[PDB]
């Protein structure tokens, strides 16, 4: 009951997939200092899990976290906005495969070497799980090996350079690495497209929802559009902008898991 404060607000991310990713992250960390009107820190960790526990227990002021995270520790968190991408705050998974690879489904990549992203990802894992659930396999199972990377771009690095035989990655990313890495993209190639699945979220601590701090991270990212140097980062991200989503956005995903539970 003393209450304990941070030093600085805090905003919690996983790295950014862009090769300029220190100047994306410089517009971010100025924007959203200059929205918040005071000094906010961005806080990268590698994983999904490291950014939500932090946010969980209290030691961020918001995170943008994806979907299947939010929905595993629902009752602790609240939503603060859902991106906006090709003008929808929707996304799919992408299971890839090299460029060249004479293969027509899904099935025929039993027996691979699978890049996975991360195990807190939804379109980097999730999705291929729930493939391999509902024919009753797991990727122990149905692959010679499976990894996770700690990042989509390094699925489609990893599919590229031929470590793995396939990969999942979030689509989203895929084609916005086809415009600015194309070289790299173009070693690979789409098998599957999956669902559509509410776009990894912003999310704040379910404590905070009076927290002045979070109110005005929230406008910070609904306003991002109207800013020079809010538009400047969305662009980076090809990022239409944020927009207001309640949690049954999430319910493909909550599906989902529930899908993967019922697996033995």
């Amino acid at each position: 009951s003393e209450p304990m404060r941070p030093g600085v607000i805090r905003f919690g991310l996983t790295p950014v997939f862009l090769s300029n990713d220190l100047e994306v992250l410089d517009e971010l960390q100025a924007y959203l200092t200059q929205a918040v009107g005071q000094e906010v820190q961005l806080i990268t960790q590698r994983t999904y899990q490291e950014v939500t526990a932090l946010l969980v227990s209290g030691n961020l002021e918001a995170a943008w976290i994806c979907g299947y995270p939010f929905m595993k520790f629902r009752d602790e968190l609240d939503l603060v906005a859902t991106p906006l991408w090709r003008g929808k705050p929707v996304y799919q998974s992408y299971l890839i495969v090299g460029r060249d690879r004479d293969i027509a489904g899904f099935e025929d990549c039993q027996g691979d070497i699978h890049a996975f992203s991360d195990p807190d990802s939804n379109s980097g894992y999730l999705v291929t799980k729930t493939y391999l659930a509902e024919r009753g396999v797991s990727e122990e199972g149905f692959f010679r090996k499976s990894f996770f990377t700690y990042g989509h771009r390094n699925v489609i690095r990893a599919v590229a350079s031929g470590l793995a035989d396939s990969g999942s990655v979030d689509g989203y990313v895929w084609e916005v690495m086809k415009t600015t890495e194309p070289e790299l993209v173009a070693k690979t190639r789409v098998l599957v497209k999956s669902g559509w699945h509410g776009f990894p979220p912003v999310a704040a601590a379910a404590g905070q929802r009076k927290s002045q701090a979070v109110a005005r991270i929230r406008s910070a990212l609904l306003d991002m559009n109207q800013e020079v140097l809010g538009r400047s980062v969305l662009t980076r991200l090809q990022l239409d902008g944020f927009v207001e989503t309640t949690a049954e956005s999430y319910d493909s995903i909550a599906a989902n898991m529930e899908r993967v539970r019922r697996l033995g």
